């Protein structure tokens, strides 16, 4: 276990739910609830990571960590941006079927998640070294 790791897992779990694009997710995507929920989980994750690095200081590499940290932050934002895009494309469809939009979202979302996953594992690996 590890605080920032647990917070990241909550964001992770939340996003995996969104990926399902179930009825409740779809309702929520058309409000700002999903992106607000994610923004909070994202903020918590970044807060904990900052506290964690700060404490690790007490036991080039810093700029590589700061940037792997940045990658994660940008990946989380990219996801939300894609979610905002979806709400807008739905509005633009003027009530017309969104199934096609959802197929496309799911596939893109899957890739943005794969990215986030690889940047979190990298960040973890650098930390595991910074550890000791």
């Amino acid at each position: 276990g590890q605080r920032w790791e647990l917070a990241l897992g909550r964001f992770w779990d939340y996003l995996r739910w969104v990926q399902t694009l179930s009825e409740q997710v779809q309702e929520e995507l058309l409000s700002s609830q999903v992106t607000q929920e994610l923004r909070a989980l994202m903020d918590e994750t970044m807060k904990e990571l900052k506290a964690y690095k700060s404490e690790l200081e007490e036991q080039r590499l810093s700029k590589e960590l700061q940037a792997a940290q940045a990658r994660l932050g940008a990946d989380m934002e990219d996801v939300c941006g894609r979610l905002v895009q979806y709400r807008g494309e739905v509005q633009a469809m003027l009530g017309q079927s969104t199934e096609e939009l959802r197929v496309r979202l799911a596939s893109h979302l899957r890739k943005l998640r794969k990215r986030l996953l690889r940047d979190a594992d990298d960040l973890q690996k650098r930390l595991a070294v910074y550890q000791a």
